Order: C-alpha cells, then structure tokens, then sequence
C-alpha cells in the first residue's frame, strides 16, 4: 500500500489505543502500527520524490520508521505484559517521532 | 513482493557487497537489503502458517527483521564514511543474523 | 557523572548545536549528548527513589535514554553527511523526547 | 566500569541465563547486561586508540552497544512474561552482536 494508506492506519490505531479499555485492543493496534510503518519503508514521499534512494535525507526518512517500529514494539511489550496504562502512555509518546518526520519531509 | 524474492534480494545483494570495489556499490546494495527486509515484514513463513499472527513465534519472526535492518544500517554508516573494507566486513557479519532466523523458522 | 551533570551536558550541547556553523561542531556536540545519556543509565531520579529498581517506571526511565540515543545517532548521520541545517533541525526536535521524560519523572 | 570489567559481567550473566531454572534469574541477569553495555559506552577499545574519538569506527563501536541493549530489553520482556525458554533462546542469539563487534574491534 502507498504511504498515504499506511499513515492513516498509523493515526487511527493511535486513537484506538487512546479510547481502548483492554490490553487486546492495544496489542492488535500496536501490531498493525508496526506493519504499517514497515509497509511504508519502500514509499518515497513527494518532497523526496526527486532524491535518490541512498541520499542522507532518504536514509534518515527510512531510519525514522525503523526507530518508530522499535518504539512500537517496546510499547507492544508493555501490552503483552498486561500493562495497558503504560502502553497507552508509550503510544502517545510516539508523536515525537511522527512530528519529527512530518516536520522534515511531509 | 514474495518472501522468497525478498530472501533472494538479501542473498544476492550480500554477494554484490562481497565483490564490490567502491563504497557506492556497497551503499546501494545495503539500501536494497533493508528494503527487502522491510517488505518481508508482512510475510508469514510456511512453517509458521498454522500459528496465530500474534503468536510469540510470529512476533519473533518480525523482531529478527528489525535487528537485521538495524545492522544493515550500521554497515551503511561505515560505507557512507567511505570505509569499504569495513562495510564489507560488517556485511559479512550479517549472515549470523540471517542464519539465526533460519534455524528457527525456515 | 551526576544525573544533574548529565542533564546540563544535554542542555548545553543543544545550545552549542543551534549556534553551530559547521558539521564538525554539530557532530561533536551530538556525540557528547549520547555519552551523557548512556552515562545516566544508572541514575535513579528523585521522584522514583522509593520504587523498585526493576519497576516499570525505572525500566521506562532507562528506555527513555535508549530512545534518546537512537534519535541522537540519527541526527549524527545527517551531520556526518555534512548537512548542517538538517542536523540542527533534527537536534532541536530532540526536545520533544526530553520533555516527554520530564513530564513523567521530573 | 572499565571495558574489561563490563565485558566480563556481560559474559558471566549470559552463562547465568544459560543455566537458569526460573525467570527471576533471567530477568536479573539481563538487567545487569543492559547496564554493563551502557557503562561501556565511553570506552575506547585498544584497537581504536589511533582513531578520532568520532571516527566512523568509534561511532560504530558505540552503536553496537545501543543495538545490543535493544536486544537485551527485548529478551527481558520475554522473561517478564515468564517465558524462560524464549528468553534463554533470545539471550543466546545475542552472540551475533557480541561476535560482530569482536571480529571488528577486539
Ligand atoms: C506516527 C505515529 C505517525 C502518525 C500518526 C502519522 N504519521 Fe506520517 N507522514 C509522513 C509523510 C512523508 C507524510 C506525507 C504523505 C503524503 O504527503 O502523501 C505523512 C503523512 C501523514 C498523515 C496525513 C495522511 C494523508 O491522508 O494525507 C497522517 C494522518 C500521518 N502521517 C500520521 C512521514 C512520516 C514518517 C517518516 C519517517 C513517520 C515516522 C510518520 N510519518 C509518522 C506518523
Ligand atoms: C540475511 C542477510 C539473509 C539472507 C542473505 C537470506 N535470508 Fe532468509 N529466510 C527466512 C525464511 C522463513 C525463509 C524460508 C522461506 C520459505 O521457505 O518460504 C528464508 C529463506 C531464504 C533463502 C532461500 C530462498 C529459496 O527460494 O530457497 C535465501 C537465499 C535467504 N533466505 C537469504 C527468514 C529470514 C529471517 C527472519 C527474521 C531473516 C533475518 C533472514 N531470513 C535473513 C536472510
Ligand atoms: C529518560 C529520561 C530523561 C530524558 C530522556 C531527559 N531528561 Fe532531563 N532530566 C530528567 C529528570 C528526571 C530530571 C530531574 C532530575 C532532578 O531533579 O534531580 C532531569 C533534569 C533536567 C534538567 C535540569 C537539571 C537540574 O537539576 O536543574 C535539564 C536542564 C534537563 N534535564 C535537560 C534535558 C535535555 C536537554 C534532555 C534531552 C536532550 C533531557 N533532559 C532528557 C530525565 C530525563
Ligand atoms: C560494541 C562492541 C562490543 C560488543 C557489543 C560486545 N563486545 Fe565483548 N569486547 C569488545 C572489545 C573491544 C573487547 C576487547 C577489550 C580489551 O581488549 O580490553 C571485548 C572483550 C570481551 C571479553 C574478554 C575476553 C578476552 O579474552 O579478552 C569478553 C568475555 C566479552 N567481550 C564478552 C562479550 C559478550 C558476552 C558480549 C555480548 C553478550 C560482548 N562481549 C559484546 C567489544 C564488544
């Protein structure tokens, strides 16, 4: 799927996590977030569409999703352990990473 | 694309890197390797097909790719700084990660 | 060093970076920030001193440093490729991560 | 707190994990490993004393500990979930990251 589908999957699961009640909610939402970020790896954003795929901006772009997935999986670890409040806090902290990349390349 | 084709992308680009002469060849191959690993995120391997998608086994399958990509990117940073023998050495050490997953899920 | 000393080091190098002129300056400041974060790994912040050192808050405390270092190394790459404004922007965006840990445990 | 010592706590705790019976042994040992890896961040290994403190090699050295600690925490969450075999296997697959750094810099 293209970047646009995947981003809007990222945003919706962040909200599912916020108005979540039980851990299963959060686990599934976090799992789907990790896949959407992984799926967005191949995409080239429009402002980088004239860059070559091994440029410093393009590399930082992909690296950003790699950091996001590491952060998603850590929150997924809190969800697996039944820590619903913590995973939700961890899910809200993800938008340092969402905003960082939007600022630079969106 | 196909998990198989993704593995072939990793294996063949490992071959390019070993034979390469300049940093740009290795930089490019490493970048194609990270892409192939990200794409394989969505795959279910044949020996894990009758496990739950949220099983500890399918989660570990993905964690393996996250570690791989991190190591690929670590090898790219050396290539970026033009240390080609060092990047090629670092690319060789990746087969410990390829193999670690293979024992488990191939 | 001190948790305080490590914070002030983190604080001072953000200012060095904004006021930098060349990539070597940003690179150097970023490298020290990462060292101060790793060094803080062992600290117990005053608001968590009566918590188990293996509690999810103390694990989350260290994890925050692990995320910060990842973000520092990502901005270091842009500086390594000599893109000083891009690195300066990325450095400033680390503050979102500083703030996140402060709201929880400062 | 010296590199030699930090390596030695990493090696002994990986053996403790290898011989553990209950999760509490694994959790305690993994926790000590993550701490030793962070403590070694500042070291210059003997084979890199003729490089810039910010050479691509010295950065790649520090980066290895950052990837290691991530792997350590991922196995720790398995132990937290009382999955001792999975934690033990995760701890064993850690060798790739130990060996990779040894091959390059020991
Ligand atoms: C972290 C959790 C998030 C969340 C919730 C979102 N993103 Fe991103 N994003 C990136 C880029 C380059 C774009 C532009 C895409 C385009 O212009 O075609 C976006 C876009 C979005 C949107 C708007 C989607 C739309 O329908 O147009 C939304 C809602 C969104 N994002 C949410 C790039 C990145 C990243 C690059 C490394 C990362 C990380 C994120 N975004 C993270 C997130
Ligand atoms: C690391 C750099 C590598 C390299 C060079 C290769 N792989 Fe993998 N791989 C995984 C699984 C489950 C399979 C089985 C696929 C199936 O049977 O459907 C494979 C397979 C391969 C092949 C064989 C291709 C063929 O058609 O026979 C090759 C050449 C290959 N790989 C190269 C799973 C993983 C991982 C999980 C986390 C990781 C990491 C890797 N593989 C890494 C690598
Ligand atoms: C993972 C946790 C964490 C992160 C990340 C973090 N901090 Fe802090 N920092 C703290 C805590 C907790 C305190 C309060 C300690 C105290 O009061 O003794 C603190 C204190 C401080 C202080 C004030 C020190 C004092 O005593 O006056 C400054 C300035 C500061 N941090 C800056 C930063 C900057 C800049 C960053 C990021 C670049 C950062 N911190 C990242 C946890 C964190
Ligand atoms: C990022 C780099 C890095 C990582 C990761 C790393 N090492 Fe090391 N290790 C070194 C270096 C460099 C030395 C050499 C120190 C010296 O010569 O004084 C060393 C030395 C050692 C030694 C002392 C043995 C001897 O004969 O000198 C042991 C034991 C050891 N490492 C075990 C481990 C284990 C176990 C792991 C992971 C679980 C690990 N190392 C991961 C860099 C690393």
């Amino acid at each position: 799927a293209d970047l646009e589908d995947n981003m809007e999957t990222l945003n919706d699961n962040l909200k599912v996590i916020e108005k979540a009640d039980n851990a299963a909610q959060v686990k599934d939402a976090l799992t789907k977030m990790a896949a959407a970020a992984a799926d967005a790896w191949s995409a080239t954003p429009p402002k980088l569409e004239d860059k070559s795929p091994d440029s410093p901006e393009m590399h930082d772009f992909r690296h950003g999703f790699w950091i996001l997935i590491g952060q998603i999986h850590a929150a997924l670890h809190l969800a697996n352990e039944g820590k619903v409040k913590e995973a939700q806090a961890a899910a809200e902290q993800l938008k340092c990473t969402c905003n960082a990349c939007h600022q630079k390349y969106r």
